């Protein structure tokens, strides 16, 4: 039950690791394409590990329950050829991985991005693997890696640990994609039927931009504080806490916060305040009614009254405050990297002009 792409483009999917070690790049690629077929949750250990964030046998539950649920994009379906893509690298949550916000990835591609959502190593994903040598990458013998539970001392240090390696994590993902754009050849560590010469010469170098939410939120600021080559960055119900106190201030690109009504609370509003400056363009937005959960895939994936009970759902309805949150996201988009498109007709939502906007946030803060 998560929405097609609202764009004229067809999506297709795919997912690229390389290198093969747990210091190489995993990504699932949605792009404009030439069957809605993608598998949502590849692996029985992604159950497994999110059984473990939840601190709850569960793992098997669930993946009785979403183990065969597809995405709608189109597996390995040939790229769209004969134009530049502008470039979005999406940075999933703590206790995610990459397969789990799709319904916002499938939107961008539908509109026309290549969109490279990372899975990440720092042991923030519920789960993520590797291969310990070429051979275990031949025979798929994957070796996995859960997400790390810290004692309260551990939180501060090694949050930031970890969102400094997320952006580097981005910053590699990029460079992958921007080399393969100039031929550089590269072996799949996942056999998959999905060419990645494909993308030579595909994507727009000019038009890149990281996007993330809740811990890839913080992600988006610290990528963008250490990687000139993007753009403008969106951050998605960030959540701050990581980031350490030396970033706010370094922060040149554009940077849009979309936040949930009911995630935010003031310690971390502050911290999207220190990023502001006069001589920078900073733009907030809050979706009223809206949960943490709104912006990433399980918000689709139960019924309203379970939806509800679980804070999978908000009293707003999930497609409208995603809809809200695409549309919104290629306004900014457009006018930063300067797309030639038609986005700029929800202009107004960035500035929080709609019945279920505010514009900023309704905390206060000194
Ligand atoms: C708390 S979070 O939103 O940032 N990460 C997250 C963790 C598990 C999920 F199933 C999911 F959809 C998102």
């Amino acid at each position: 039950k998560i929405p097609r792409g609202n764009g004229p483009y067809s999506v297709g999917c795919t997912d690229l690791m390389f290198d093969h070690t747990n210091k190489g790049t995993f990504l699932r690629l949605y792009y404009p394409s030439q069957r809605l077929d993608t598998l949502w949750i590849p692996n029985k250990e992604y159950f497994w590990g999110l059984s473990k964030f939840l601190g709850t046998l569960m793992g098997n539950i669930l993946r009785l329950l979403f183990g065969s649920m597809t995405t709608p994009a189109n597996w390995n379906s040939p790229l769209r050829p004969g134009e530049k893509y502008p470039l979005v690298v999406f940075s999933h949550g703590l206790g995610a991985f990459r397969t789990l916000y799709s319904a916002i990835g499938i939107d961008l591609a539908s509109h026309g991005f290549i969109v490279a959502a990372v899975e990440h190593r720092d042991r923030s994903a519920s789960a993520t693997y590797y291969f310990k040598d070429q051979s275990a990458a031949e025979i798929g013998d994957k070796s996995w890696l859960y997400l790390r539970t810290l004692k309260q001392e551990e939180e501060t240090h090694i949050r930031n640990e970890q969102v400094r390696q997320r952006a580097k994590e981005c910053s590699q993902a990029l460079s992958l994609i921007l080399d393969i754009d100039h031929g550089k050849p590269v072996k799949n560590a996942l056999d998959l039927k999905f060419d990645m010469e494909q993308l030579k010469d595909s994507i727009d170098r000019e038009k890149i931009a990281v996007i993330g939410h809740s811990f890839g939120g913080a992600t988006v600021i610290q990528t963008l504080s250490e990687d000139q080559r993007f753009r403008c960055g969106i951050a998605l119900d960030a959540w701050m806490f990581p980031l350490g106190d030396e970033v706010y201030s370094r922060i040149p690109q554009p940077l849009f916060f979309i936040n949930s009504e009911y995630f935010q609370y003031p310690a971390n509003i502050i911290k999207m305040k220190k990023c502001y400056s006069p001589d920078k363009e900073r733009k907030m937005i809050t979706i009223r009614g809206s949960v943490h959960q709104n912006f990433a895939d399980f918000t689709f994936a139960t019924g309203k009254i379970i939806g509800h009970m679980l804070k999978l759902k908000g009293d707003i309805d999930s497609n409208v405050a995603i809809d809200l949150s695409n549309k919104a996201s290629l306004a900014f988009l457009q006018k930063h990297l300067g797309l030639h498109k038609d986005f700029d007709q929800w202009d107004c939502l960035i500035e929080g002009d709609d019945e279920n906007l505010i514009p900023g946030t309704n905390i206060n803060t000194t």
